[PDB]
């Protein structure tokens, strides 16, 4: 007789105002997990993805995206949660996503979308998104097109050769010039062959990396 939440939403409404690590288990989820709860935005987000120092990482195989990895006790350590465990949340209700994005000059934007969703593991981890809103403008565009998640090992995009290879990360591809923040981490302003950073094109460039990223969720 153990007790069981779905996602930080529930906990947050449930009485847990503490930002934090919690465990959760979507409903399908096999197993529960360990995954950070911000309580701070009116509270209920459920982080999927956060970059804060460049300690992690990134540049990982399908199987790593796949089950997670990164450092899950830090307040403010950097992870992904996992592609399955992605899949396992949205396909239990439907959620909006919120992308907090801050510069290395005390700068902040976000962008949110409706209808947030990862496909299974199947139909690679495809991912949808609905309607934009926020500050940052929309760096996912270019209704979107549904793109399926690429590593150096699978290649599932529109390009050639293979844009997770160059990009040294995972990501939804589609021609590796677009918005990527599982990029290698820089320190605003970078120099490389490719972008491989961590952008935001529509607010900084496609050579200015990102300082902070916390991409999160919370149900519609
Ligand atoms: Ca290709």
């Amino acid at each position: 007789s153990k007790r069981q939440y779905a996602d930080c939403s529930e906990i947050f409404n449930d009485g847990y105002k503490l930002s934090g690590f919690y465990k959760i288990k979507p409903l399908q989820s096999p197993a529960e997990f360990s995954v950070y709860c911000d309580m701070s935005d009116g509270g209920g987000w459920t982080v999927i993805q956060r970059r804060s120092d460049g300690s992690e990482n990134f540049n990982r195989g399908w199987k790593d995206y796949e089950n997670g990895f990164g450092n899950f006790v830090q307040k403010h350590g950097e992870y992904w949660l996992g592609n399955k465990n992605l899949h396992f949340l949205t396909t239990q209700e439907d959620y909006t996503l919120k992308i907090d994005l801050a510069d290395f000059e005390k700068n902040s934007r976000y962008a949110q979308y409706k209808n947030f969703k990862v496909g299974d593991e199947k139909n690679f981890y495809e991912l949808n998104i609905g309607e934009y809103s926020g500050t940052a403008g929309d760096s996912l565009a270019g209704s979107h097109q549904r793109m399926k998640f690429s590593t150096w090992d699978r290649d599932h995009d529109n390009y050639e050769g293979n844009c997770a290879e160059e990009d040294q990360s995972g990501w939804w591809f589609n021609r590796c010039h677009s918005a990527n923040l599982n990029g290698v981490y820089y320190s605003g302003p970078y120099t490389a062959k490719t972008d491989n950073g961590i952008v935001w094109y529509t607010w900084h460039g496609w050579w200015y990396s990102l300082k902070s990223v916390v991409m999160k969720i919370r149900p519609n």
